[PDB]
């Protein structure tokens, strides 16, 4: 086969990013792989005069160690090529369906060569305990997973695959997002499921061997209380979110609530409702659970989400591209491990933005640098790793968010 | 020799072109020097002499090496080093000994002449291109490329370490048994055999080496046990780091306490509860490290405790694959930490110590867990795996602080261990508003070019009180009207700010921090019985908050 000649972003350079230190076992794994990706020439050994590194781990997908390189960098570095020379286009019905299925079509790749004068960029290294032995290197000979340069190479014989199935089903909804196909459809759940298995068939002569449910995605609401007796303090708290809310969302009205919270009066001092703060309250309440009036999706910008931490296993989230014009917010919960929940949550929620948007978010990550970047390989299973940065969360931004 | 290894490709830089530096003129001394080398390296092959075209040129030059009368070939390859491509690294991270399994039998092996050994290139000796320049420089100088890897350029490191791992894989494929750490032109042997079918298994690696062009020392240069490398002294069962002294000083200089400091860290390594707290405030502020520093009483104290534990030698252990690892931590004191890691207690594989803070205010339970993330990564380096953790903190001073926490945050499998001082809460602010407790709205407030500050509160109770503050900055002001509430309340008390600011420092429960105020906030805290702290909107009228808004101004 001919391959797609491959252009990094002019003037700047591969990517030279480190090795992570690995456990043992996690090595054992990616030795044994890469000699049998090697025997099978996916990849090759490469010597000093390749410069570029991009880190490389073992998820575990299913009892069997997988192998997941880390191309953020690249990916970036080469950004021109597979979002706006080639690149998917993202359908807008993906996110109405019924259900959607996901499937991993990332062996796919590894069928076609990878444009020669590319490969040195794709530059991987397993490390070795102690620094004993120098690490082995590696770059690749075909279309890596996890590159976001292979589906938009591979779309054209992506499309030819799939063009059967399309034609027989054409309110189906089928989209690629690097290795993975997100397949919609609004059938009743068992025939979804038969819809599936005869795709994989389809998949499968062509060397290609769990459900989301997007319609009940709906807004986790800024929610406003209903107490029996209100305090000073109660108010307050009120008051202040409230006065959170009215900076998002337009129409919050906040005045009647503080004629209450007049004087200088003890926190714990009940005070009964005015008539008016009561319909005020009501007025919030509906404009909430709406959603929100002059926000909408910039496809030039990039994404970002928050994650609070609420304590006994939930975890708020909003997704914006301006701080605090908010396009969604929801909620995860449910092994007591704050990082396994954490790692869960953000799959979860770049999941949901992938089909939303066909684009992942960069997340502002409620924890110590170290700690998750310790950690957080032992419980990730997907298959693409979205940017991150770690921020201590403003103690008002929890409580404003809590239910 | 020069090995029959394949050569590695190389490029320079894409936008450039070989150097066309020129010769400086040489003294005659120097050229006849220079003459007499390369006549010797052309006749082992390392260089080959040109007539131009080649329109290269690097300078070369020639001193005389120690006090003697030999001459060495200094090459200046810093031009061709800037047009050279990058390489990867040559090798990022050095064994630590702790990390060696213990061997019945090791043979250390230097390859000679390294550099000169590996071949260049071919399409790239002729950017190597050097002149030795004529008498006075009136005729045309002889011009030679080398072949082989140049002392001083700028990829000749990382060539020659693959080259080594070549060459080396065949013989690692056969004797996996036997342990080989590349290091340098150095290499390092071991295995669990004896003395007999060792020294086999050693001169059969010097065979393949020298089937390969690699030369090394015989059974009878080979250096013995105890070696010396990167600072340690690895004995055949144990290591330590190499014997320190530390100088008799009636006056310390700032370059005397830094070497100093640097020998006490390195010493941290295996010798328990080194501290540097006290030596090390001494470096603070701008001075030349001609100065003399007067050591103050706790840094000559310090000086004294690190005297004493330096006085018998200790050493480490190597590792055992199939047992567990454990480390200790101990609270040493202020933001000090110190740590052990054992298989068998309590014989050391080594130890260390934690000083570093996480921003201005912090409390113990955070510190230890960043202590402990700090071990964690360090072990996955070292042993490639995680250590079983010995805390002195409760499972529950740990639960209450993780669960209320906003910050993720995870340590792997840990058990406690009563080794004091032990790690503690030293306050917890309540849940809920206080019955029956004076709730103070506070404020502070402060002008942006006066630089003036008032600080004060209103409280339920009728209570006012207003102070002054010079030069301060608005969110100094909003932690003093804190310290204000909590000086005139009781022992139970609520209170009202409207600084997320605040909030934010004591919300989270900080016992040390940067500031004498936060400092001082801390120990009012714990002297109080309940303080329940909440956040209102500035400036929408709110309670209390427009009345002291109104006070400080
Ligand atoms: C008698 C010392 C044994 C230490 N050792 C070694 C080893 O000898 C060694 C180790 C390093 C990292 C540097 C240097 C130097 N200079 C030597 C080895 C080598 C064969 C790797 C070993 O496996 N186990 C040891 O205990």
């Amino acid at each position: 086969i001919e391959t797609v000649p491959v252009k990094l972003k002019p003037g700047m350079d591969g990517p030279k990013v480190k090795q992570w230190p690995l456990t043992e076992e996690k090595i054992k794994a990616l030795v044994e792989i890469c000699t049998e990706m090697e025997k099978e020439g996916k990849i090759s050994k490469i010597g000093p005069e390749n410069p570029y590194n991009t880190p490389v781990f073992a998820i575990k997908k299913s009892t069997k160690w997988r192998k997941l390189v880390d191309f953020r960098e690249l990916n970036k570095r080469t950004q021109d090529f597979w979002e706006v020379q080639l690149g998917i286009p993202h359908p807008a019905g993906l996110k109405k369906k019924k259900s959607v299925t996901v499937l991993d079509v990332g062996d796919a790749y590894f069928s076609v060569p990878l444009d020669e004068d590319f490969r040195k960029y794709t530059a991987f290294t397993i490390p070795s305990i102690n620094n004993e032995t120098p690490g082995i290197r590696y770059q690749y000979n075909v279309l890596p997973q996890g590159w976001k340069g292979s589906p938009a190479i591979f779309q054209s014989s992506m499309t030819k695959i799939l063009e059967p199935f399309r034609k027989q089903n054409p309110d189906i909804v089928i989209y690629q997002y690097m290795d993975d196909l997100y397949v919609g459809s609004d059938l009743e759940i068992g025939q979804h499921r038969t819809k599936i298995e005869e795709l994989r068939q389809h998949l499968l002569r062509w060397g290609l061997t769990y459900e989301l449910h997007p319609d009940k995605w709906t807004v986790q609401p800024i929610v406003l209380p209903e107490k029996d007796s209100w305090t000073v303090n109660d108010i307050q708290k009120l008051v202040g979110k409230l006065n959170w809310a009215s900076q998002i969302y337009p129409g919050i009205k906040v005045r009647q609530l503080c004629k209450l919270l007049r004087g200088t009066k003890a926190l714990t001092e009940v005070i009964p409702l005015t008539e008016e703060a009561e319909l005020e309250l009501a007025e919030n309440r509906e404009i909430l659970k709406e959603p929100v009036h002059g926000v909408y999706y910039d496809p030039s910008k990039d994404l970002i989400a928050e994650i609070q931490k609420q304590g006994q296993g939930q975890w708020t989230y909003q997704i914006y591209q301006e701080p605090f014009k908010n396009l969604k917010t929801g909620k995860y919960a449910r092994h007591t491990n704050d990082v396994k929940q954490l790692t869960e949550a953000v799959q979860k929620i770049t999941t949901e933005s992938i089909v939303i948007w066909g684009k992942t978010p960069k997340f502002k990550l409620p924890i110590q640098k170290e700690t998750w970047e310790t950690w957080w390989t032992e419980y990730w299973q997907a298959t693409w790793i979205p940017e991150w940065e770690f921020v201590n969360t403003p103690p008002l931004v929890k409580l404003w968010y809590q239910l």
